[PDB]
């Protein structure tokens, strides 16, 4: 009747799918859980009919997903995306889990309790992969050419929020900082941004000491 | 002139794509790095002509790979594994993410200061992981029904870990304690196991505080 994709009303690990979805002007409906709203998932989550229950939640009614990556690889392939030969599959891939080393890097300190201690450590391998990122670059509209392609919003989303950590570390990535703005202005990511639709804000799920809160 | 994949000498992130690897028959070579080789892997890290440098690598000369979950995907690719129409893809990918949430639950606490305590909070919400498993099982020969998909290899590497963890934490699984058995009484596998090719130990990264050592 209309896609449906369930999460915590968060960035998370679901936001770049939500870009890609903008990008592709698929119509979908979304199910949002409040911060509140714990018991809710938890009845919903027990009969959804998934056979690894979890959040978030993809149903075309054509399938029922719920691992973030495979959720968004599968919007990508309905579109003819995830790439031709082998060869090309195996480095969208590629990059797909090189923004990932960043965006988990990130997920996986924001809740410590030793977080600001963390935090040193991570923006100093940061640069690190910031780089093969900016050298990527240097002969390519978007990350894989002139095609956009699914990372290219994971990657949108871990500048993102790496820049509300350190809000200078793209001094010294000019072509990183152009990418972001690029995607921006993109049109139809253009519009999603202002709409009332965008989710800013929290990063990370509410409880986070990193991109917690309101 | 022959493929090759290059890791640590641990079990890792690889120990599986190496299953997959002995299942299909295909002919690679391994460059291995000994734990006393930070260094050598630090100058062969930077000239292998990879654009995101890490371990592991596979190089076909037709590519050059560095993540981890691409690697096996491209190798699945080679041998049309994958999935036929997107509902496959996606589903395999499904099973992927939901064993990777078991593989990296316990590499993200293996090399923590407080691993004894993080690790009564994993053996928790194991059984409910380990579940949707043995379920997707009571009807399934393999993890994707009759054909064998690298995440059953993934599955695999998972209960091989996790049993060390904890050795009972299959009882009360016994379709999952079955499944672990029939992957071994494959021929292939079978006999990489009893090779000298196989590397039993260490299951993290020598420094690990679970699976450490030698
Ligand atoms: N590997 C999974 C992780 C899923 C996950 O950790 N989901 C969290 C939110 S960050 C959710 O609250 N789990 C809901 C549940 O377990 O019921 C994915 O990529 O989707
Ligand atoms: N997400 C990557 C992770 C890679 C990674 O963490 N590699 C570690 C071993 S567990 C390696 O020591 N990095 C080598 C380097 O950074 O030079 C993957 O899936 O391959």
């Amino acid at each position: 009747m209309s896609p449906i994709l369930g999460y915590w009303k968060i960035k998370g690990l679901v936001q770049p799918t939500r870009l890609l979805l903008e990008y592709l002007e698929e119509k979908y409906e979304e199910h949002l859980y409040e911060r509140d709203e714990g018991d809710k998932w938890r009845n919903k989550k027990f009969e959804l009919g998934h056979e690894f229950p979890n959040l978030p939640y993809y149903i075309d009614g054509d399938v029922k997903l719920t691992q973030s990556m495979a959720i968004i690889r599968y919007i990508a392939d309905k579109h003819n995306m995830l790439g031709g030969c082998p060869k090309e599959r195996a480095e969208i891939s590629m990059l797909e889990g090189a923004v990932l080393d960043i965006r988990y890097g990130v997920s996986r300190i924001a809740y410590s309790k030793d977080f600001e201690t963390l935090k040193v450590d991570f923006l100093s391998k940061l640069p690190e992969m910031l780089k093969m990122f900016e050298d990527r670059l240097c002969h390519k509209t978007y990350l894989n050419g002139d095609h956009v392609t699914h990372p290219d919003f994971m990657l949108y989303d871990a500048l993102d929020v790496v820049l509300y950590m350190d809000p200078m570390c793209l001094d010294a990535f000019p072509k990183l900082v152009c990418f972001k703005k690029r995607i921006e202005a993109i049109p139809q990511i253009d519009k999603y941004l202002k709409s009332s639709k965008y989710i800013a804000w929290p990063l990370q799920g509410w409880q986070a000491t990193f991109g917690g809160g309101d």
